[PDB]
């Protein structure tokens, strides 16, 4: 007549996590857990893998089994060339520019003009602003 | 007559996580979990996986059995070329630009006249403003 | 008539955690865990790996049992080439230019005129403001 | 009749953490664990790997029981040639310039202007600001 | 009828952790902990890894029992090429920069103007400003 307490356990328990930032790669932040026997594993071989967050009883009698090499894992991987990548491109390769290419021969008596205004463009680009009772001017 | 308490437990609690953040690539954020013995797994072999958040019970009578490699990963891959990317482009090869180009063989008492004007051409692109009783003015 | 207390255990409990960062590569951050037998694994092999939150009760009796590589992990990878890379790619290659190339060969009483005018352009770019109360004024 | 009083442990339990910070590369802060039994292991081989936060009772009765090589970890990698690299570009390779090539051959009684006026181009760029209540002014 | 107290420990229990840094590479801060049995391992091989903060209760009886290497770590890498690297590039390559070129060749009598303006071109980059009831003022 015995008796065990409940759990009441967490792997990752944050309180009111206030977090402001920009990138987030490959990496856990705002209370985030990166996997449970998991995550990001691109090659992986688990035998037997077993969560059970509920209480586990067990009552085993084994008497003269042969066990030959129970739950092996094997793992012989041959020329593996495997790819699970993640890619973010944002704002890249972004260009203003005014390019002038000049080739006279021998020009006798003659006017160039080359003008290219280039006013008021662009004004904004790529203005990642969260705004909660706020005021922007530009 | 024994007893076990009952289990409220969590692999991720994360109470009132408020944020602010641009990207979230190969990661975790936000109180959020990447895969419970799952995720980006893009080879993988496991035997007998099991998930029960419920109870267990067991009451094993095992006798003269000849188990011959239980739950066996025989992982032998060989030449495995497998993609599972992902792939964001957002805002990328993005130009404006005035590109002249000249060229004038033996031109005699000539008038060349080059002019590109480019004002208020982009007043505002990407702009990913998000506005909760909120003001911008541009 | 034994008595096990009940376990109230965090591997990461952080109460208000408020932050200001910016880059969170590879790592953790805000009160976030990478990973319970997990994470950024890439090439792995875990014989029976368990988790379980509950209690655990084990009554064994083994008699005479012939265990031959029990949970053996033959970990004999050969040739693995696996990549699992996250890419993040943010105002990056950004260019604001002004070129001229002249070629002039013999040229003769001739003016050349080359203006660019490059007034106002870009005002603001990768303007990552959180704003809460706030006012900005460009 | 013995009893053990419930555990109450947190592996980090960090107490309103305020931080102020700009990179997080490879590292743990604002009170966040880098994995339990876990985290950045890209080549990893683990036998019977086990976490329970619960209460743990045994009563083994083993007899003449053959364990040949019980949890045994073969690892023996050969040639294992494995990324998994997080890769941050912010605000890289940012070019803002003013080019001019000239190659004039025997030029005779000519004129060459070369103007390239360059006024509030960029006003601002990679402007990580984070507001509250506050106010700024460009 | 003995009796263990209850065991309320903590690895890293850091109250008000007030802090101010820019940058946390490859270290741990904030009260953060990098790794219980793990952090950034990049190869490893552990043979029965345990964690459970619950009590523990064992009563063995062993007798006659042949172990022949239980929880051998056969730790035998050849030729092992892993890379788990991170990397963060902030405001690398920024130039601004004004270049001329000039190449003539028996220029007679020849007028050479080569003017760049160069003014408020860029006024703010890369100001990671944290803001709370603040001002600034550029």
């Amino acid at each position: 007549g015995w008796g065990q307490g409940g759990t009441h356990s967490q792997w990752n328990k944050p309180s009111k996590p206030k977090t402001n930032m920009k990138h987030v790669a490959g990496a856990a932040a705002a209370g985030a857990v990166v996997g449970g026997l998991g995550g990001y594993m691109l090659g992986s071989a688990m035998s037997r893998p077993l969560i059970h967050f509920g209480n586990d009883y067990e009552d085993r009698y084994y008497r003269e089994n042969m066990y030959r090499y129970p739950n092996q894992v094997y793992y012989r991987p041959v020329d593996q060339y495997n790819n699970q990548n993640t890619f973010v491109h944002d704002c890249v390769n972004i260009t203003v520019k005014q390019h002038t290419v000049t080739t006279t021969t021998k020009g006798e008596n003659f006017t160039e003009t080359d003008i290219k205004m280039m006013e008021r463009v662009v004004e904004q680009m790529c203005i990642t602003q969260y705004q909660r009772e706020s005021q922007a001017y530009y």
